[PDB]
Parts: C-alpha cells; structure tokens; sequence
C-alpha cells in the first residue's frame, strides 16, 4: 500500500549505444563517481557515499557483477548477473525470478573510453514501478569537469532535474 510519483523512463532511442563496445576492456574496478535517476535523491544530512563495482567477463561472456558499498562499519557486496542482450554493450540482470516484485532489469553502455570513464544507463520495472537511473563511472574517484558537465548535460537530456544528480564523496574504506 502506498503512493509514489516518478520522472517517465525516456524511450531507449535518448540512450546512446557505445559503437564497437569491446567487453574484455570494460573488465574490472569502477568507482561511481556520479549517479542520476528518478529515484536518486540530493541529500546534505547524510551525503552519498562512493561505492566500487567489479565487472568479471565469465566464459560465457556474461558479468558477474559485485558492488562493494561502505555501510555500518562494514563492507556490504551485492553480486548479480548481467547477460548480453541483442546488441553488444547492452545487457539484462540473470535470474530475474530471483529478484521479489522485479518484472524487467535493462542495462545499456552509452559511452565509455575503458581506461578512465564510462556512462551506464539501466532501467527496470519493480512493482509496476518504472526506474531509471545513469552511473557515472571512473577508473579513479576524481574525474575531469568536463566529464562531469557531459554526465550532468545528459542526465539532463533524459528530464532529471539538478536534485536528481549526486556525485558521491570519495572513501577509503572497502572500495579501495
Ligand atoms: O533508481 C535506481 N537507483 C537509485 C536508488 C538506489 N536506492 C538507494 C539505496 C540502495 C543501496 N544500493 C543497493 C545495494 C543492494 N541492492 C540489491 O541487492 C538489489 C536487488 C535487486 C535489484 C536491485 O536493483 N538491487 O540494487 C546501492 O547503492 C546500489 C549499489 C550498486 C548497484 C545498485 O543498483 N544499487 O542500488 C534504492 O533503494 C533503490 C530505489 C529504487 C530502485 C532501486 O533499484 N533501488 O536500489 C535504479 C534504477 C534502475 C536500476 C537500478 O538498479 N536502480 O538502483
Ligand atoms: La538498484
């Protein structure tokens, strides 16, 4: 029982698709380095925390996928699946039967150069609720304005306003 009011997921043609996405160099650590979505929230009580996720090519050219978060004192790893979809950079999460009230988990690769930055856009539907939400990774916890400016810019173009974009403050703990 409740109410909720959501920014609309944008039609997938917004979503740019990385050209040529090679799967082996988008291989290892990434640190979240921005986030925006419509259910990502700006908070100044407790700012978000940095997280760290791990991407592994398995032999059948699936990911697994682990995120290391910093909570209570102790690394929390959450660990998925993601199986390559009808075109190569883009993705669904395994074993959706898995997930309680989750009907469908789309991720798309909309840019990246592999060795410093990547954009991951990824949508799903969790009961009959429709999520959105675009990762900005880094290979280090800092990255370039005009990274950020180009994350923002895009975020933008997909109806997020300013609140709905946080860039999470660099730890130490876990994620390094
Ligand atoms: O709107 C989205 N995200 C921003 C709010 C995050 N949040 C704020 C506290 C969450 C703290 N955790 C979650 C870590 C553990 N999680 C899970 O065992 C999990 C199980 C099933 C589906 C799923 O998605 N998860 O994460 C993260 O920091 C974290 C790290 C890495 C990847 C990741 O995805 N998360 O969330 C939410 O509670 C939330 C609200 C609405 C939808 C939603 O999926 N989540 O997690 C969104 C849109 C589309 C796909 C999607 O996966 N997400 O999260
Ligand atoms: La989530």
């Amino acid at each position: 029982d409740s109410t909720s009011d959501l920014i609309p997921a944008p039609p997938l043609s917004k979503v740019p698709l990385q050209q040529n996405f090679q799967d082996n160099q988008f291989q290892g650590k990434w640190y979240v380095v921005g986030l925006a979505g419509n259910a990502i929230l700006r908070e100044d009580k407790d700012p978000q925390k940095m997280y760290a996720t791990i991407y592994e090519l398995k032999e059948d050219k699936s990911y697994n996928v682990t995120s290391v978060l910093f909570r209570k004192k102790k690394c929390d790893y959450w660990i998925r699946t993601f199986v390559p979809g009808s075109q190569p950079g883009e993705f669904t999460l395994g074993n959706i039967k898995s997930y309680p009230g989750l009907t469908s988990y789309l991720v798309r690769v909309v840019s990246t150069n592999y060795n410093q930055h990547a954009m991951v856009f990824f949508k799903k539907v969790s009961q009959n609720r429709e999520y959105f939400k675009i990762t900005l990774y880094g290979r280090t916890k800092e990255l370039t304005s005009e990274l950020k400016e180009n994350f923002i810019r895009f975020s933008k173009s997909l109806g997020l306003p300013e609140n709905h974009i946080v860039f999470p403050v660099p730890i130490d703990q876990c994620i390094d």
